DNA sequence: TAACCGCGTTC
DNA sequence: TCTTGAACGCGGTTA
């Protein structure tokens, strides 16, 4: 019924691409040889794919296929359709029936079924599936989308049926029904373009030949083409300390790019004085002249716009948000013209609000920074992102001063627009790209989806090419009961326990500074008698070499055994310091590969007994966590029996909300607890003889990273090689290194999420096991690593894979050995002598790989991909302490490298989003101090200086700082994740500045989620909860008669005509919230590592106070 | 004071 | 509709 628009949107779409050079290509005829290896004797029309889409297409209801966007060689764009039939399975349980079952769906499905066949498949939960066993299945084939989803209407009820007890009328009576035999369907929710994109091998950014017999790859050409590369942004007339609308607000200024040249386009009905070309290049890397030109009203620059895109037919868009910002805006100025975007450009909002076109993909550079960027959420902002990664400081304008500007400055409005669009463009060609284009070369996805879906998502179409291409049967997504129990009581949640975190020492530590060591003399026993195979080891396997070519082996056996003696009989020493780090490389990947670690792979003693019941069992230990009310079972019933009344004028899911909240308070009335977590140490048996495509997928994407991880190493040297003399090869090299880093960290959050797709919503290869047994073995290897190192060093801190720790000065260091050919052979003792233990403790030998599928013969070997690197050694490494007595603070630190640059810099409110300005500021200033002094105590002292400096504002009341400095420092901006409505009796400063807000300003306010909160808080009312005392900075700069109310009632003062922003703050909470800064940075730290308190403006608690004094 | 929540980091 | 995980810090309220 609906057909007829599905019909229709394809008819529009193909006009549009025809209005942007892509005619639909059909191929000559041929009858011959079809090998790839003629490619250039078969006829066709060679392209490099650079999108497509799903669409209906008839003869010459329509018949789905897929649209292919090519640019060819000759300069030139077109388009190709394949037509591939859309089908899912049905499964059976007596698989001697299939006929009977094929012959009613036959008759049932008459309406939409188009054919239908036997096939088999290989399903990884079968028993005897290993030795050759298949799965009979009924592959539905239909002519298009729209009948395949008519079949698992028409399927789905049977499938309910089967799953209820029959209603016999019969009673008495002591063959079955042919529906009885559907055991589910299967392969039913993929994406049409995507189940043609793997089952044809087609991928964008590849080269293809389009011929009659369907595609070739053109694999001679490896290079990508160019396409026609647009990025723009917008400027937008805003109320005052307001928000910008669509329906009033107008667009003044349009900047954009096109393939390194730049344009401006501006509203001469907004902007006065006329603009005219000039330059932006913010870096000679990122050219950027730009020509103007100036229309005269609102719709002469829509109408400018749509003008120039038909005439660049541009493949590829590029914004910065603009798919909730600057799009939207644009189509309602357009709508509010009686322009119609999809008739001028082809644009318009899909099923989720961003805006996508057929010819061209919107590459929002917003997305890939959320996503793969590796930024944190305080810098995924255009500024920052165009600092860290561009390397230059744009071009920045107040906001509120961008309208007034159209009249007073708008040279400085036209340079700021057009640093927008410099930094985005060179943004989307110097970083995504590349990053996007190449991911879809092996992602079964068009450009548009790469780089939005989630990173879970695309490991599972990654796997699903996989498990397609080794004709392995498609599980069916994840369900979680709404309901589940332990020991009969209702369970809240249940998980597993994650990586091991742990703050051992705080407080400062340099390298020209000194520490005490007290050296296990065993343990130096140990790494001795471990010398040997260890030092062949280093050779032969961390760096694949033979002992017997490597010159002066026996020259750095001794050379580390005489500093091991000397630190033998001198285990108690007072030197230096070397400050380094050690981590485990891509450690949860290395975790699954070295185990067979897979979801499939994990069996009970019940299924794998009944196949070859003996290497099968890799027996692996993981931690259950349940969180659960301490109502037994029969407490559960008197609930159940009572919450049957609740309301009149109910779903289940529904129904489960009022059992959920009548049972906290019945738990609490008598247990005294809501809720209990319970530690279930726990076993599974992981089979190392099971198909293997998922460990290999995390195996193959784990060395596509390290690619790109060896690239930013060898590029890091050669850096080192080059004298400081040589600019241009230094700047390049170090070009190469951000290029190579960024790389290798887009890619990290999609090889960890092989590890985290087992857990996901919806998951194909569901296993809480699995992801147990990696998290615990890993918090295993950490914790032997630490016992050692605690043994011969000082550990300052530990999380998952990684050990912060200093060595003596002494221990042993790093060693160059030499091959005999003229090379040399990296060595560094302390990460390699961590290595063996694990590689002794940590390696699969019962690792089985198929030998011979015909005969079935698998060949046991050993596997360990478990490494420790390296890095260091690091000037100085500032750890803080806790509040509180003996308790730590983990995941923040600050480092700092040789030559006093900031190393790392952790988890503080400096590199948050939000957060106290005061504290970010003050840590900002901070850090970078306890590199001054002398020693311990002429450091902390240093920091002190610059810490009273900081003190002396707040009890100065603000008297040194200019009014607008001063609230620029002040100021919390805390944002919602949500809209106001949605946190209904919740309390906090972001909610009551929200609720503040809106009253000030407006309810249109707070429509959004995402609202940036500003606040500051108030003295008054007088002893009242700090979240009622939040005033918007906003209202700062408000009108008087708009100021003095608000204030009044905010403050609970009728009569208070003081305005003036110092008389209200609370400088006392500013002081405790600069105080507690203070105490965990500074002077607690300092008293843990024996100092005074070096700012005694700052007290001491009382348990810290009683034990100076012990 | 311990339990708990939202945000946003570190893995 | 989509949709990687757990551990942790901190200000702040809740029991
Ligand atoms: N975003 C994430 N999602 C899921 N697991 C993660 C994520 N980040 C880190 N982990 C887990 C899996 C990692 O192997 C482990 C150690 O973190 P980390 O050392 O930063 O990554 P890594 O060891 O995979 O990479 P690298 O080679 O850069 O060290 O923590
Ligand atoms: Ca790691």
């Amino acid at each position: 019924a609906l057909s007829a628009q599905q019909l229709l949107n394809a008819s529009k779409i193909d006009d549009i691409d025809s209005m942007m050079g892509f005619e639909r290509y059909v191929p000559p005829q041929y009858n011959g040889r079809f090998d790839a290896k003629d490619i250039d004797q078969i006829p066709g029309r060679v392209g490099w794919l650079t999108n497509m889409h799903a669409t209906l297409v008839s003869q010459e209801q329509g018949i789905s296929g897929v649209d292919f966007y090519f640019l060819d060689e000759e300069g030139g764009s077109f388009k190709s359709t394949v037509v591939y039939d859309p089908y899912f399975f049905i499964a059976c349980n007596d698989e001697s029936r299939v006929n009977d079952v094929e012959e009613l769906v036959k008759k049932y499905l008459e309406s939409c079924l188009k054919s239908l066949q036997i096939i088999r498949k290989e399903d990884l939960t079968m028993d005897n599936h290993l030795l050759g066993l298949q799965k009979t299945l009924i592959k539905l084939s239909f002519v298009n989308s729209n009948q395949l989803f008519e079949a698992r209407k028409l399927l789905r009820p049977i499938l309910q049926d089967n799953a209820n007890n029959n209603v016999q009328r019969n009673i008495y009576n002591v063959k079955v029904d042919a529906k009885h035999l559907i055991e589910d369907i299967r392969e039913y929710d993929v994406p049409y373009h995507v189940r043609v994109s793997i089952d044809k091998d087609i991928r964008v950014g590849k080269w293809y030949k389009v011929t009659q017999q369907g595609f070739i790859e053109d694999t001679r050409k490896i290079a990508f083409a160019d396409p026609v590369v647009m990025a723009f942004a917008i400027a937008t007339t805003k109320p005052p300390l307001k928000f910008p609308d669509s329906a009033v607000d107008q667009i003044m200024m349009i900047s954009y790019m096109i393939d390194g040249e730049g344009f401006l386009i501006t509203n001469r009905e907004i902007i006065s004085e006329d603009i005219e070309d000039f330059e932006y290049t913010p870096k000679p890397e990122y050219p950027g002249f730009f020509t103007i030109f100036n229309e005269n009203d609102e719709v002469a620059l829509l109408q400018r716009f749509f003008e120039h895109i038909r005439d660049v037919r541009p493949t590829v868009i590029s914004t910065f948000n603009g798919d909730f910002f600057d799009w939207p805006f644009i189509h309602n100025r357009s709508k509010i013209h009686g322009l119609d975007m999809f008739d001028e450009i082809g644009f318009a909002p899909d099923a989720e609000g961003e805006y996508k076109s057929s010819y061209c993909s919107h590459m929002d550079c917003f997305r890939w920074v959320k996503r793969d960027s590796y930024l944190p959420q305080g810098s995924q902002g255009l500024k920052a992102v165009t600092q860290s990664k561009l390397g230059y400081n744009p071009i920045e304008l107040d906001p509120e001063l961008m309208t007034p500007y159209a009249f007073e400055k708008p040279q400085h409005l036209s340079e700021y627009s057009v640093s927008d669009a410099v930094a985005t463009y060179y943004l989307y060609m110097k970083y995504v790209h590349p990053f996007i284009f190449s991911l879809c070369t092996i992602i079964p996805l068009n450009p548009d989806e790469t780089l939005r879906k989630g990173t879970g998502t695309l490991c599972e179409m990654l796997l699903m090419v996989q498990a397609y291409q080794h004709n392995i049967l498609l599980p069916n997504k994840h369900t979680d009961p709404i309901e589940r129990f332990y020991d009969g009581h209702l369970l809240e949640s249940e998980t597993y326990v994650g990586g091991h975190v742990e703050s051992l020492e705080a407080g400062v530590f340099r390298s020209d500074l000194k520490n005490e060591f007290k050296i296990d003399p065993s343990a130096i026993d140990e790494l001795l008698q471990e010398l040997p195979e260890a030092l062949k080891f280093s050779v032969e396997v961390e760096n694949k070499s033979s002992v017997d070519k490597v010159t002066n082996f026996e020259e750095i056996k001794n050379q580390i055994t005489q500093k091991l003696l000397e630190l033998k009989e001198n285990n108690i020493r007072n030197e230096l310091p070397l400050i380094y780090h050690v981590d485990v490389a891509s450690m949860y990947p290395n975790i699954m590969t070295t185990n067979r670690l897979q979801p499939d792979s994990i069996k009970a003693e019940r299924d794998c007994a009944s196949c070859d019941f003996k290497t099968c069992a890799r027996k692996l230990k993981w931690a259950w966590r349940g969180e659960f009310f301490p109502s037994k079972m029969d407490e559960y019933n008197m609930i159940k029996r009572a919450l049957q009344n609740e309301t009149f004028p109910l779903s289940y899911a529904d129904q489960v909300i009022h059992i959920k909240k009548r049972l906290t308070e019945y738990s609490r009335k008598v247990y005294h607890r809501v809720k209990v977590s319970e530690i279930v140490e726990r076993e599974a048996i992981v089979c190392q003889r099971e198909n293997p495509f998922y460990v290999d997928t995390v195996k193959s994407f784990r060395d596509r990273r390290y690619e790109f991880k060896g690239l930013a190493k060898t590029w890091k040297g050669n850096l080192s090689k080059i004298d400081p003399s040589d600019k241009h090869a230094r700047d390049e090299a170090k070009k190469m290194i951000v290029l190579y880093d960024s790389l290798q960290l887009a890619h990290k959050v999609i090889l960890v999420s092989f590890y985290g797709y087992v857990m996901r919503k919806g998951s194909r290869w569901y296993s809480m096991e699995m992801a147990g047994i990696t998290c615990l073995t890993g918090a295993t290897i950490i914790q032997m690593a630490r016992a050692l190192v605690e043994r011969v060093g000082r550990p300052l801190e530990l999380d998952t894979d990684g050990i912060w720790c200093i060595l003596p000065k002494s221990f042993p260091e790093t060693y160059f050995f030499t091959l005999e050919n003229g090379k040399k052979l990296y060595l560094s003792y302390p990460c390699s002598m961590l290595n063996y233990r694990v590689h002794q403790k940590f390696t699969n030998h019962q690792y089985q790989e198929l030998k011979d599928p015909l005969n079935y013969i698998y060949e046991t070997h050993s596997e360990n991909t478990i490494f420790f690197e390296v890095d260091g050694p690091y000037k100085a490494m500032i750890l803080p302490s806790s509040k509180e007595e003996g308790k730590g603070i983990k995941k923040r630190y600050a480092v700092f490298n040789e030559d006093g640059s900031l190393a790392e810099l952790k988890g503080f409110e400096l590199k948050r989003r939000g957060e106290l300005q005061l504290i970010k500021n003050f840590q900002s200033d901070i850090f970078k101090v306890f590199l001054e002094g002398d020693t311990l105590e002429g450091c902390y002292s240093a920091v002190a200086s610059v810490c009273n400096r900081w003190l002396d504002v707040l009890d100065s009341h603000g008297l040194m700082l200019e009014d607008e400095d001063l609230v620029s420092l002040i100021c919390e901006n805390r944002s919602m994740s949500k809209t106001l409505k949605e946190y209904e009796g919740q309390k906090s400063t972001s909610i009551t500045t929200a609720r503040r807000l809106g009253d000030f300003l407006g309810e249109d306010m707070v429509k959004d989620k995402g609202l940036q909160c500003k606040y500051i808080i108030s003295s008054k009312p007088f002893n009242a909860p700090v979240t009622e005392r939040a005033i918007p900075v906003a209202i700062f700069s408000a009108d008087i008669p708009i100021k003095r109310s608000f204030l009044r009632r905010w403050t609970l003062d009728p009569s208070l005509e003081d305005l003036d922003i110092r008389t209200i703050i609370d400088w006392g909470y500013y002081r405790e919230r600069l105080g507690s800064a203070i105490q965990k940075i500074i002077t607690i730290p300092a008293a843990l590592q024996g100092v005074s308190n070096p700012v005694p403006r700052v007290e001491h608690p009382d348990w810290l106070k009683r034990k100076i004094a012990t």
